[PDB]
């Protein structure tokens, strides 16, 4: 069958000699926002209703973690100023649990500073993630720590690869893991070289677009990924969009229109390269529409 039909372990069915970059990977934008209940606040701050484990079960492999330093030893999951009711440890344990049960999957975890540190913090966000997470013995063996600039599914399987959005880091494994980090253009389609120029990161993160212009931005990067068999090029394509203050154009409303559309587009294109598509409300299905996660998963060509 399709890999779609077994989302809990689609990556085991792949040829693990593939570089993560050439794999078509579903990701979830602001992964930990599933905790929000508040109806008013969720319009704009909630982007997921499935928890970590359920996300991973539905086939999400890219996780968008944005945090705030709560204390010199602690990172809280945040959507900008909105606290998501847990620390990073929690994502790490769910992730460890899931990888232990499906040791042929890799998880790519993005890590970003999304709001000012608690007044008590005296360390930087990068130092705290590095010392109290990445180098913590608690999470020994959880992270990829190899020195390959462009790691393969075999080298990373059963692990978290850091996708570094902290800025320059002293961490040495993962995407953008150098003292230069990743140069991120605001609300843009852009391209930048990462990992001492080893990789070419091409991102569409135009998070303030309206429906029509977003679909277009997404499809434009989509059409590029499709004709590009360079394993040194990494595509990150965010389907997600900001809502703003009061309006009842929630992130969910935008998602219910963008997801099916991009999904129908991927299906039509068959088995062509998509890059990593980061989506809101991963796994939320609408009767009579194509599912974006499932469509992403199924675009992977099985050859070996």
């Amino acid at each position: 069958d399709s890999l779609s039909k077994s989302p809990e372990n689609w990556m085991s069915k792949l040829d693990d000699g593939k570089h993560l970059t050439e794999i078509n990977i579903p990701g979830s934008h602001d992964s930990g926002s599933f905790t929000l209940k508040d109806p008013v606040k969720s319009v704009w701050a909630k982007t997921q209703d499935k928890d970590y484990l359920t996300q991973m079960k539905s086939g999400v492999r890219f996780f968008d973690i944005r945090g705030r330093a709560s204390a010199d030893n602690m990172i809280s999951v945040h959507h900008g100023m909105v606290y998501l009711h847990h620390e990073l440890g929690k994502f790490l344990d769910d992730a460890k649990y899931y990888l232990s049960a499906y040791p042929n999957e890799t998880i790519v975890m993005s890590m970003k500073k999304d709001y000012d540190s608690d007044s008590k913090v005296t360390k930087t966000f990068e130092e705290i993630f590095r010392e109290y997470y990445y180098n913590n013995p608690q999470y020994q063996n959880l992270f990829y720590t190899g020195s390959n600039a462009n790691p393969t599914l075999k080298e990373t399987k059963g692990k978290i690869v850091l996708f570094n959005r902290m800025g320059g880091t002293y961490i040495k494994s993962g995407y953008g893991a150098d003292t230069s980090g990743i140069q991120w253009a605001d609300n843009a389609t852009f391209e930048t070289k990462i990992n001492n120029g080893s990789l070419n990161l091409k991102v569409q993160d135009e998070y303030k677009d309206y429906y029509d212009k977003k679909v277009e931005a997404v499809k434009n990067l989509l059409a590029k990924a499709k004709t590009d068999s360079n394993k040194d090029n990494v595509y990150v394509n965010f389907l997600s969009v900001a809502s703003g203050g009061s309006a009842f154009n929630s992130t969910y409303n935008y998602a219910s229109h963008i997801n099916p559309e991009i999904a129908k587009t991927i299906k039509a294109n068959g088995k062509a390269r998509t890059g990593w598509l980061i989506v809101d409300y991963a796994g939320y299905t609408w009767p009579g529409y194509d599912d974006i996660v499932s469509e992403i998963i199924d675009s992977n060509k099985l050859e070996h």
